[PDB]
Order: structure tokens, then C-alpha cells, then sequence
């Protein structure tokens, strides 16, 4: 089998992107956001704390003849964005994009954060990172591409983020219309759950490559690219009067700056990040102060490779035994 659907930008900025997933029966829709950084399927429900709901679509199990509450369990996460959500577990069927698994752990969000209450756009989120990290309790839950792997032609899904525009998640195949060149595959380390893995190295506009080791992670549930400060900084001393804010929370600079290219290495390959891809608009309403799509990592505890990169590429994500990631420009 196989699945494709469109994903799509929830504002002008592409701060996330919301794919659309049929639960139950007869179905419901959800706009979810599709994060290869976590692995728990949750969802705005009928069970969802009312002053915590304000325009998201719900998943109500109690209309769907095929769920079924997964008696004891529960769930409760927390983002490294300082958001987070919790509640209880159904089993439903899940279909996206035309690939239908049964038995998917269905989370129903009891209690969400502020930040999610405040997005009217986003329903809930799916994982697609590793099993390992899905915080159902007392028996942990697969996400939807450990259930539907099996039964894909091809252990793989394909991200294929739009800017400023609709993209493309893909299950059980690769579509070779949708990239340039060859696509470039490269090593994963799955011992923190993560889709994990070392870039050969980053260039600054038409600067020379440097040749050093980044490890990081793939990661689409993520905006911006969080790289360690050397880097950083030697990016944005390329955008005169470019300056990291404390009071801001990070790179700002002069919204009539262009900005240059941002090229990372994938073993021999270079992905090119246009300079355009790296800006998210004044601070504030009017302001021109522009927030920069390039962050330091150094707060953080490891490096993202968010959809500021991520959109710049094809990307496979290999769930084979012996997981890789592929990267090709288009």
C-alpha cells in the first residue's frame, strides 16, 4: 500500500504546516501537524477542557462505531517549546492520504497547553519519530508509520515541505519527479528517538565550505533551523546590522536587509536554504525588526534541522532495519 496527501502552510510565515487525517467511523478530518520529532498521534476531542478549545476541529469517539477506549492508559507530553498536552487513549481507524491503519492509538487530549488553545489552525499533532518515544502509560503506543509499515511497499515516508506554498507527505514510495539530481543518503542514530544524524558541514552565501561535523535532527514539527552559535553567528555577520536580542529571544535583523543562502552538507551533496526561506517577519506588528530563521541551538541540547532546512530538500525517511535519511534538492 501507499499514501499521499498535501500538507499545507497554516500562515504567511510557514510557522507549521497541517496535513489533513481521517479518524474513525464514519470519518472525522483533523488538521494535523506532522512532527518527525515526537511520536504521539494526539487530538483535540469532546473530552478536551472547554476554555482550552477556541475554533479547533474535535474528534468526538463516542460518533465513531469503530472506537474504543484503551481501558488504563494515558498520555502526557511536553514540547521542547515549553508547550504540552495530556489525557486518555482510544484505538480508532486512522487513514492519511489514502493509507488506512487499524487499531491506531488515538490520543484525546484531556488538557492542552496555551500555545496550542491559542492556534485555531492545528487539531493535533502526529509522530513520526520514533516508537520508543510515545509517552502512552501503562503500554506504550506505536505511531502511525510503525503500524502502517509493514504493509507499505516500501518502509519509507518522503517530506516534501512548500515555501510559502503546499507540500507532500508520502508513504511507501518515492516519487523521483518530485527532486533534482540524485537524492544522497546518510547515516541515523535512533538512541534518542530521534530521526538523528551528522551533516558534513554548512556555507554561508557564496562563501567557502566548511568542512565540519553537525549532528542534529530531522525535524518537521520544528520552524526554524537551531545550529550551534559558531555557525549562527557567523551567519548573520554576513547582514549588516543583524544582532542577537535577549529581550526578543534571538536573531533580529533590519527587515530591509536580503538575506544570503545558507547551504548545509549531506555527506559529498549541498542542500542550498535561499536567504528568503530564512525570514519570519517583523517582531511585531510594524516593527522593522525582522526575526531571522537561523537560531543558535545552544540552549536547547541538541541541533534542528526544522522545516526552515527541511523545505529546501526532498527528504526520505527510511524505516528500514537499519534506519537512513535521504536528502535531494528540487
Amino acid at each position: 500500500s501507499t499514501g499521499s496527501a498535501t500538507t499545507t502552510p497554516i500562515d504567511s510565515l510557514d510557522d507549521a504546516y497541517i496535513t489533513p487525517v481521517q479518524i474513525g467511523t464514519p470519518a472525522q478530518t483533523l488538521n494535523l501537524d506532522f512532527d518527525t520529532g515526537s511520536s504521539d498521534l494526539w487530538v483535540f476531542s469532546s473530552e478536551t477542557t472547554a476554555s482550552e478549545v477556541d475554533g479547533q476541529t474535535i474528534y468526538t469517539p463516542s460518533k465513531s462505531t469503530t472506537a474504543k477506549l484503551l481501558s488504563g492508559a494515558t498520555w502526557s507530553i511536553s514540547y521542547g517549546d515549553g508547550s504540552s498536552s495530556s489525557g486518555d487513549v482510544y484505538t480508532d481507524t486512522v487513514s492519511v492520504g489514502g493509507l488506512t491503519v487499524t487499531g491506531q492509538a488515538v490520543e484525546s487530549a484531556k488538557k492542552v497547553s496555551s500555545s496550542f488553545t491559542e492556534d485555531s489552525t492545528i487539531d493535533g499533532l502526529l509522530g513520526l519519530a520514533f516508537s520508543t518515544l510515545n509517552t502512552v502509560s501503562p503500554t506504550q503506543q506505536k505511531t502511525f508509520f510503525d503500524n502502517a509499515k509493514a504493509s507499505l511497499d516500501s518502509p519509507v515516508f518522503t517530506a516534501d515541505l512548500g515555501y510559502h506554498a503546499p507540500g507532500t507527505y508520502n508513504f511507501g514510495f518515492i516519487d523521483t519527479t518530485a527532486y533534482t539530481g540524485s537524492i544522497t543518503y546518510t547515516a541515523v542514530s535512533t538512541k534518542q528517538g530521534f530521526w538523528e544524524w551528522t551533516s558534513t558541514g554548512y556555507a554561508v552565501g557564496s562563501g567557502t565550505f566548511k568542512s565540519t561535523s553537525i549532528d542534529g535532527i530531522a525535524d518537521t514539527g520544528t520552524t526554524l533551523l537551531y545550529l550551534p552559535a559558531t555557525v549562527v553567528s557567523a551567519y548573520w555577520a554576513q547582514v549588516s546590522g543583524a544582532k542577537s536580542s535577549s529581550s526578543v529571544g534571538g536573531y533580529v535583523f533590519p527587515c530591509s536587509a536580503t538575506l544570503p543562502s545558507f547551504t548545509f552538507g549531506v555527506g559529498s551533496a549541498r542542500i542550498v536554504i535561499p536567504g528568503d526561506y530564512i525570514d519570519f517577519g517583523p517582531i511585531s506588528t510594524g516593527s522593522s525588526s525582522c526575526f531571522g530563521g537561523i537560531q543558535s541551538s545552544a540552549g536547547i541540547g541538541i541541533n534542528i534541522f526544522g522545516d526552515v532546512a527541511l523545505k529546501a530538500a526532498f527528504v526520505v525517511f527510511n524505516g528500514a532495519t537499519t534506519p537512513t535519511l535521504g536528502f535531494a534538492s528540487k
